[PDB]
DNA sequence: CTCCAGGCAAC
RNA sequence: UUUGUUGCCUGGAG
């Protein structure tokens, strides 16, 4: 049956090249992915009975505070590699039994899905006339999943009672905190390779129940959105899916995060859209502001790095960067922020002479004609003024840059269109 | 298409 | 330090 198929040497093969690609860093017991397989190879006959058994109970996970991109603090939990390995397993044998069942809306955590497809949908709407948007999102969604209507929800398409027990004994499994095992009543592990499996498995009668009443709308995890024809009938649906998810399902919902507002002055998967009457989608102000904070740290300040390694370090983000937002319809201000990250990079190169005779040098060398380098060489203009003027843009313009190995941002934007 | 390494995004 | 799913981007071996 299935937890026999979950432990077939081909699955687990698989799942442990999976533990191994990722590189995460060890769990509660030290141990890393670097010596998993001698681990296995060492333990797996007391591991491999003891599990099928019903007995295995698994190790508890590892308390780790990260910064998340909305401001707060987010608390991970990391298994142990053996426990990462077993709970890929089962994520892979579960995932063809829940996952052709999951609604034609859904589009996080799921193969071969992603935000776009999330993002050209929500774009359908409002492009056919649907103009107001029901922007919710969960709070703590995974600290605070019930553990007794996940495994409801779980036991509907999975009759098996030994991996029943197994999904409840790794939401069962406590938090080390200072060597002492702390219980969890309530939560997922964030960290858990099972974890946003059975977060979709809950959130699917959601899917359902929006189905049912026959609304238009675009899910990504928890960030789950409904578009209206006008804001009144955005407003009722509003607190009246409020209380399905709070009474039936049983999870709060985060209403600062949360609003009735129209889609284009909100922000949704890193992007938003435009006033138009065919709605452009745009970058989120956010997202142009963490592209900001990224390129003033990438070109350095007191940090010091070569300058053609820098120009790699920046075309790796960048191109990295455009790679998501190429879905963006207008390429106006990717020419803008483009332009922005040359002065940023003419920064640099310009307090890389620091003397006014390697200016004059440089300048001279670059082919600036002599009398616009004796005026700008000795100015008292600050670095940030003199990287906005006439001769600089000249010396060190566009041209230069390219030649000089950096890679057009506009350019690949066309190029992945 | 599968596999390897480097990265970027969403959650 | 930093885990996880999923998707893409660049290079390499089949
Ligand atoms: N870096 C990550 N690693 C692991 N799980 C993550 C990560 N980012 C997001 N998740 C998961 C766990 C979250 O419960 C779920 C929804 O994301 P998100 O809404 O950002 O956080 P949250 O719902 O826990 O808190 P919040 O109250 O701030 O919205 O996605
Ligand atoms: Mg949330």
């Amino acid at each position: 049956a299935l937890l026999e198929r979950i432990l077939a040497r081909d699955n687990l093969i698989t799942a442990l090249k999976r533990v191994e690609a990722n590189q995460g860093a060890p769990g509660i017991d030290g141990v890393s992915t670097d010596q998993l397989r001698d681990y296995i190879r060492a333990h797996w006959s007391t591991i491999h009975a003891q599990l099928l058994a019903g007995t295995y109970r698994p190790a508890p996970v590892r308390r780790v505070e990260i910064p998340k991109p909305g401001g707060g603090t987010r608390q991970l939990g990391i298994p142990t590699v053996v426990d990462r390995l077993i709970q890929q397993a089962i994520l892979q044998e579960l995932t063809p039994i829940f996952d052709p069942d999951f609604s034609s809306s859904s589009f996080g955590f799921r193969p071969g899905r992603n935000a776009h497809d999330a993002v050209r949908q929500a774009q359908g709407y409002i492009q056919e006339g649907y103009r107001y948007v029901v922007d919710m999102d969960l709070e703590k969604f995974f600290d605070r999943v019930n553990h007794d209507i996940l495994m409801s929800r779980v036991a509907r398409k999975v009759k098996d009672k030994r991996v029943l027990k197994l999904i409840r004994a790794y939401l069962q499994a406590g938090v080390m905190i200072e060597g002492v095992k702390v219980q969890t009543e309530e939560g997922t592990p964030q960290g858990g390779p099972l974890s946003p499996l059975l977060a979709n498995i809950l959130l699917d009668d959601l899917d359902k129940e929006l189905e049912k009443r026959g609304l238009k709308f675009c899910r990504y995890a928890d960030d789950c959105n409904i578009y209206v024809k006008s804001l009144r009938a955005g407003q009722r649906v509003k607190q009246s899916i409020q209380r399905f998810l709070e009474k039936t399902l049983k999870l709060k919902v985060n209403e600062e995060k949360s609003a009735v507002d129209r889609p284009w002055k909100r922000a949704f998967l890193g992007f938003s859209f435009t006033p138009e009457r065919k709605a452009r989608i745009r970058l989120a102000p956010r997202s142009i502001q963490r592209l900001k904070q990224r390129i003033r740290q990438l070109t350095n300040p007191n940090w010091s790095i070569s300058m053609p390694e820098r120009i790699h370090r920046v075309n790796q983000y960048v191109m990295g960067w455009i790679g998501y937002f190429r879905l963006v319809e207008t390429p106006s201000v990717l020419q803008t922020i483009e332009g922005w990250i040359r002065r940023r990079l003419r920064l640099c190169q310009w307090l890389q002479w620091k003397r006014v005779r390697t200016r004059i040098r440089e300048l001279r060398a670059l082919g600036l004609k002599e009398t616009a380098v004796m005026e700008i060489a000795n100015t008292r203009k600050g670095a940030w003024r003199t990287t906005k003027t006439p001769q600089l843009h000249q010396a060190l313009g566009k041209t230069y840059w390219t030649a000089q190995g950096l890679k057009s941002l506009t350019q690949r934007y066309f190029e992945l269109r």
